[PDB]
């Protein structure tokens, strides 16, 4: 959702 942006 975070993590990346794409991701967690």
């Amino acid at each position: 959702x975070n993590x990346x942006s794409e991701x967690t």
